[PDB]
């Protein structure tokens, strides 16, 4: 998947999002109550964004 | 941090997103054409969503 990038009026106020596909979200029971801790790590010498579910 | 949940009619026809903080996005040079491969793992015994960049 490609990143989901949103903008406002002011230049440089853009925000970035990664999608959670429906069936993966459904299989994981992901809800608006969940909390994630984000780490940056290496997977196969490539850059990885890891969201660890910490709450709910 | 929490998920960015957007639209839905309620029935699991919702969409789920995880935010990349702007300066992590900037430090990784994230642009709209980057490609990410989503994998699901355990970290400290908790579910982790890992997004590996597979194309810049």
């Amino acid at each position: 998947m490609k990143p989901y990038i949103r903008r406002g009026g002011r230049p440089g106020d853009e925000t970035y999002y990664l999608n959670i596909p429906r069936d993966i979200a459904k299989a994981l029971g992901i809800t608006k109550e969940d909390e994630f801790m984000l780490s940056v790590e290496t997977k196969d010498g490539e850059i990885t964004l890891c969201y660890k579910r910490v709450k709910k």
